[PDB]
This record gives structure tokens, C-alpha cells and sequence, in this order.
């Protein structure tokens, strides 16, 4: 538990994250739940929320590069690891020592990392084939290709067809394109032996479809509380826990006089007070935030003057003080400082939201009664 | 070094960064560069850059949190270093253990903190000149918070400084307010440093009262803004390059082209807002399109593009359409954030001359 000093850091509840993963667990109870701990488990912290969901039952987590996957085999994680994206062919040998399952999206690719093999790495090298179904990046597009590398598979005792996997595109909206990248899904899968894992559903897919066919699931940002569209939240009843908040305590106040203004990029008509919290644009409370409203002892506070790096300015009611904690991002959907509403702010989605919180920006990890926190700065 | 594995990093050129720290000395011969390395050096690595910079004449640094001043000290920086943000009572002795300087922005702060203290504890008072940025407004609250400094021998008023607000636009408001500064640091003993200059104002103005100097974007190779750039003759050296390498193509129908899918995407700070934006693949302009993913981007290429392909994001040049600047305007904000926004998951590849040296957080 790093030790932090500047009173500016995201509170995650992890009772809410395992929560999460267990209204998962029990909508696909014959399903493996894959948990989607890629891009620092969006801003949460992958190994601590790696550690707690092991502690309640995880047995499979996907990343999305194999630095993320040795990041989380470094501290103890032992379950096992799918690589979602495309590992440089060189870096094979670390792929297999560190016990990491790949992600085959090509023919070509796979040729080039057995070439990469040295004998050095003697352990099985576990592969999921990406297959194409829909909008079509990554991943194989046709079954003879695919049964292709399979064949390939089998020529080396050291190479282990685990899995067989597809993304959908537009999950998360209405529309035809999901069940059809399903059913082209299956018709690829069928053409050659099934591999012990089938997965086909993020969190989108997950809330909203069954299918049976597919094996094991990997939810996402839902298992951090959020859902992945509007369209998907009013879609189903399923209740997802908000698990982030970003908070800073106000360092100071300064109260102007009519007539007095201050600089930070704001003139007062009344008698107001301005309060001075220290977080801004490089802790990822960016600068478009300016003109949002955030949350100080209860009352609506409005942004003023422009967000600098370091320092944002609140016009807020005399009696805020120093010390006084204020919620930038607050923990439930319908919160004017709700993930969703900031994003709104931010034109963008509440994956980016998370994902713009900056490394200078504790992790105050919260499970029933115990604290602790990472601070990467003194890591 | 660390390893790394996947092919998307920085590169962070350390020779541009000592050469534009000699332009700052260079300009102001006989004064302290306060080096500005807060916010992990805008994002290039603060541990790393300060190491180079204490190799090249640097003996002071300001960052914006003690958090920032620590990380500093546990990695062998020995220098002076000046915590520019506030520090609330409750973490001074921390800042007395580790010799980090903290800034007075009150006299409410001062007073309160003389109880924290349970090793010299060197302040730098701040004073709001006339645009606000909070600080001491009055020469007698000023008078006042020295006389309190000189009642503790464990206390030491080493300097005081200013903010200026708008010295990357043109006007009086930065030469009035350098006025006051003088008006009031003239009415006390002078500390050792006195400071007053950021990257603007040590670009567009001498300041030969104030001994010390804030250069920090400019350290980088970056102008402040457009307007000191079109005035200014001094030359900077871009430190920065972001770059990813073609992990796949695909060739789609319907007019009929290539996408070229890179490993990187808003999880490492290269934001959505992005779609829209060009590249370049071997000198080749290309557009993003689609959807910018969390992992990855996807780019319209020639034909000829081909897996293992260098592809540059962000060119260490000011004339390039994927200078800094441009991609700034792209995500409708300015240059600091842009560099900002680079995710922990970026590898930063320092180059000092054919020496090459990495730096994964993930790994770290
Ligand atoms: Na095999
Ligand atoms: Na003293």
C-alpha cells in the first residue's frame, strides 16, 4: 500500500467489481467468464482487480498486449492469460515462458512466430484463432484458411489449439449484423474440430444473448459497472454497480469581491468564493471539462476559468473551506457527475473517460472495511 | 533498460531537450533555469529527463506535487527541487525529510504549517501581481509572512516568485505585473532566487530582476503558442515521436482500398477525436478512419503498405501535419495536453546519441 501527497486520487470499489462479475457468472452460468483486464483493467488498476477477482472465482483473464499479461504474471497472477492483440513474432519465447495464450489473427503471422521459436522455451504455446465475421479487421475471414492453421497447429506437439474467437462490431446498437456475425461465426467453427474455449460476447453481447454456442464470455467495462451504451442500458433490467470515483480536496479559497476577477486561462458580479482543488488536465480531468458542474458537500459547483495541467478553479458556496472532498466522477448512473455525463462533456464514450486517468492519480482500492492504495509515482 | 512488447512507443529525444535547456541558459547567461519537469517532464519521463538535465548544468527543478519531488529524490536527483503546487499542512514534514522547497501561498498556510513541523524547510512565497492566480496580494501580508519565517531558524525564505498570466498574448497586462513584482520584492530583503519567467516570458522578455527562470513546454521543443513563435527568433529542437508499426492489412471493396490496422489506440492517449486525422506510412500521407478502438487505430493506405510498416502519429518537426500543434487542433485543445495525454502504457525510448534506453511502466 504506496503512500500518496496531493489529495487528488480515484476511489475503486472493488466489492462493486466483483459484484459485477457475478451477476455475469450467473447470467452464463455454464459459461467460463473470461475478465477483460486490458488497458490497466480501464484505469482501475489490472493487478489489484486481477488479484480480487481471483480471490472470487476469476480462472481467466484477457489482455490486451503481453506486456499487460507479464505485468500481472510479475505480481502473482496465476490463472490464465489471453493476449487479445497481435504479439510482435520475436517475442514469442516470452509468450511461452510466462505461460501467456496468443491470439492468432493471420496465417502469416503464425508462420513467422513459429520461425521465432528457439528451443529455448520448451512449455506449450496456447493459441485462440481470431476469426472475421463482420467488419472485418483482425482475424481470419475464411474457414479453408482456417482449418489451414489448425493443420498447421498440429504439426508441432508444442503449439496447443485452446481456443476459437470473434468480436462483434455493433453489439452494443440495434440491428442484424450481430446474429449474423454469430451464425458466420459458427459456420467457420463447425468446418474443423472444436477448441476447448468458444467466445464470441463482450458485455454488449453478454447482456443482451445467450449463445450457447459460445463457451466463455469476456465483459468488459460492464465489469467495472458501466454499460456499454445507452441503447443496451434501457435494453436490459440486469443492474450494474458504478465502481470509480474521481475526487480532489479543495487546497484553498479566495473569495472575490464584485469587481475582482481571476486569470486561470472569470469576473464576479456577486460576492463569491472560488476554491482551488489540485488536479487538472495531466491527471486526465481534461480541459474541455471546463463549464462542467462537479460535486462539493453535497451542492452543484460549476468549473470556471479554464482547467490548467495541475490546478482547477470551482466557483463555490462561503462555507467550502479548505480539506472540503470534492466528487468530480461520483459512483451511480444517474448523477450529474456520472462516467456517462462526463464523457457527454468530453464528446466521447465512458471507456475514454476511465482511460484518460492519468498515471500521477492513486488507486484507493476499497473492499468492505479495508484501504489500500497504489500510487505509481513511488512504485 | 526494460523490455517491451508491442510495437507502439515514444521516442523521447534527450539531445533536443539539453539543447533546448543551453537556449534558455544561452538567453539568460547568469540566472538559474529552473527546470519545469512537473507532470512526468509533460510526459516525456521526469526521472529520466531530470538525470539528463542534472548531466548538462541543471541544479534546480519545479514540479507541480511533492508526490512528483519524491519520485525525483528516490532516484538519485540531488538537486534543488521546488514544489509549485500547494501543499496542505498535513504532508510538510515529508517535504522537510526529502529538501523538496514548498511554496507559500498565504499567510493562513504558513501559520498552520508551523505545526506539521515536529532539516531546513525552504519556502519560495508566491504573489498574486494583478490577474489573481491565487497568492499574496499585499506587501504587508508580504512583510508579514517573511518576519514569520525569520522567527523560526528552521524556516528559510530562499524565494519568492510570480505567475504571469497572458505572456503568450500581446499587451501590458505581463510588463504592469512585472511592475508590481518589483513594487513589492523591493519593499523586503531579496531571497537568493527570485523568479517570475515560464517559457513565454523567458522567450519575449529579459526580466533582469528576477534571477531565476520557469522554461517548461519550451524545454521539450515546444512553443507556448503561435504568437510567441511568430515573434521569437530562437529555434526549437521538437523532442517527441510517436510511433506504431503496421501489425496487419486488409484489403476491402467497395472506391476499393487497403486498411492497415496499428497497435494503439485512446488506452495510450491517442484519443478518438483522432479519426479524421493523417499519418505517416513511409512518407506516405494516410488517413485515419473508422472508429479509433481502445487498442487499436486503423489507417487507409496504398497497396503497397505492407505488416511491419514504421508509422508515424506524432513527427518531432512544427511544419509536419503530425507535429504536436496539429494534432492539437485535431483534439481542439493545445500542445501541453496533447503530450499529457500519453498513456503509462506507452514504452518512452530515450535517445542520447546512439545510446538508446527504454523505460515500460507495465515492466517497471
Ligand atoms: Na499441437
Ligand atoms: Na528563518
Amino acid at each position: 500500500s504506496d503512500k500518496y501527497y496531493r489529495s487528488a486520487y480515484m476511489n475503486v470499489d472493488l466489492n462493486a467489481v466483483a459484484s459485477n462479475f457475478k451477476v455475469f457468472s450467473t447470467l452464463h452460468p455454464n459459461k467460463t467468464v473470461m475478465a477483460v483486464v486490458k488497458a490497466n483493467a480501464y484505469g482501475l488498476g489490472s493487478v489489484k482487480v486481477a488479484r480480487h477477482l481471483m480471490e472470487n472465482g476469476a480462472t481467466f483473464f484477457a489482455v490486451a498486449t503481453l506486456d499487460e499479461a507479464i505485468e500481472l504474471r510479475m505480481h502473482g497472477i496465476t490463472a490464465k492469460i489471453l493476449v487479445l492483440g497481435v504479439l510482435p513474432a520475436k517475442d514469442i519465447d516470452k509468450a511461452i515462458q510466462h505461460r501467456v495464450a496468443l491470439t492468432v489473427p493471420s496465417k502469416q503471422w503464425l508462420k513467422e512466430a513459429i520461425k521465432n521459436i528457439s528451443g529455448e522455451q520448451e512449455k506449450k504455446l496456447w493459441l485462440h484463432i481470431k476469426l472475421d465475421t463482420g467488419m472485418g479487421r483482425l482475424g481470419i475471414k475464411d474457414t479453408k484458411t482456417y482449418q489451414e492453421v489448425i493443420e498447421i497447429i498440429q504439426q508441432y506437439e508444442q503449439l496447443v489449439f485452446e481456443g476459437v474467437f470473434t468480436h462483434f462490431a455493433c453489439a452494443d446498437e440495434p440491428g442484424d449484423m450481430t446474429t449474423e456475425q454469430y451464425q458466420r461465426f459458427k459456420d467457420m467453427v463447425n468446418e474443423a474440430i472444436k477448441p476447448e474455449y468458444i467466445h464470441c460476447q463482450n458485455s454488449a453481447g453478454s447482456l443482451l444473448m445467450d449463445c450457447q454456442f459460445c463457451n466463455a464470455i469476456r465483459p468488459g467495462i460492464s465489469l467495472y459497472g458501466y454499460y456499454p451504451s445507452e441503447y443496451v442500458q434501457q435494453k436490459v433490467k440486469v443492474h450494474l454497480k458504478p465502481s470509480v470515483q474521481l475526487i480532489a480536496n479543495v487546497v484553498q479559497t479566495k473569495t472575490l469581491q464584485a469587481g475582482e476577477s481571476v486569470s486561470y486561462g472569470y469576473t464576479a458580479t456577486d460576492p463569491t468564493t472560488i476554491a482551488l482543488l489540485p488536479i487538472g488536465y495531466a491527471d486526465g480531468y481534461l480541459r474541455i471539462m471546463q463549464g462542467s458542474f462537479v460535486n462539493v458537500n453535497g451542492h452543484q459547483c460549476e468549473v470556471i476559468g479554464r482547467v490548467c495541467m495541475d490546478q482547477t478553479i470551482v466557483k463555490v458556496p462561503d462555507q467550502v473551506k479548505a480539506g472540503d472532498s470534492v466528487i468530480l466522477i461520483d459512483n451511480h448512473r444517474e448523477s450529474p457527475q456520472s462516467v456517462e455525463v462526463v464523457a457527454e462533456k468530453q464528446h466521447t464514450i465512458n471507456y475514454e473517460v476511465l482511460c484518460n486517468l492519468s498515471r500521477r492519480l492513486p488507486r484507493i482500492y476499497h473492499d468492505g472495511d479495508q484501504r489500500f492504495v497504489t500510487n505509481e509515482l513511488l512504485k
